[PDB]
């Protein structure tokens, strides 16, 4: 039932199992997500970069249940400290690494954002966030190697808040995709 997936289209094929019923098994999930090794020719096409941050480039659109999306880290390139909308998260590693900060949900006085914690993410694991595990900001700290990531989303959710790290203070986002199905979207 649970079978390793042998290639990015076998995985997709097993999320759409995965994510037939109105419920999700985060374990499963992200069991066989950790499971599918990263086999770049298979991903090639969903991995085009942008020089000055990253981009987000949806690889399946699911089954109105997720979304299944590439993220490509040019060097240096991390994200906001973010909240995701009341979704399951789930973000495998495909190439290179990415350090992941934990930040608990701010209160509403005006306070700096302390980290609760912090994890270099390694090709090929599988971490997970959710709104009740916290806040996170996702970044790829080389100087010398591009990070590529893919991320499954469910209920799928197309905008997050960032948080100001002085203030705690969110601002509503709205999320764009650089390409589906591996088309350039401008
Ligand atoms: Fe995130």
């Amino acid at each position: 039932e649970l079978l390793k997936p042998r290639t990015l289209a076998d995985l997709i094929r097993i999320l759409h199992e995965l994510f037939a019923g109105d419920e999700v098994n985060v374990e499963e999930v992200q069991a066989v997500l950790e499971a599918y090794e990263s086999n770049p020719a298979e991903w090639a096409l969903y991995a085009k970069f942008d020089q000055y941050r990253y981009t987000r480039n949806l690889v399946d659109q699911g089954n109105g249940k997720f979304n299944l999306m590439i993220l490509c880290w040019g060097e240096g390139h991390g994200s906001s400290i973010h909240d995701h909308t009341d979704s399951h998260c789930f973000l495998k590693l495909l190439q290179g690494n990415l350090k992941e900060t934990l930040f608990d949900w701010p209160d509403k006085k005006s306070n700096e954002m302390i980290k609760k914690s912090e994890r270099t993410l390694r090709e090929n694991q599988c971490a997970y966030i959710n709104d009740s595990i916290g806040l996170h900001r996702v970044e790829n700290v080389s100087h010398t190697e591009p990070a590529v990531s893919l991320h499954l989303y469910s209920p799928p959710f197309d905008t997050c808040h960032a948080f100001d790290q002085r203030t705690g203070h969110k601002n509503k986002v709205t999320m764009t995709f650089h390409s589906k199905f591996g088309i350039r979207t401008p």
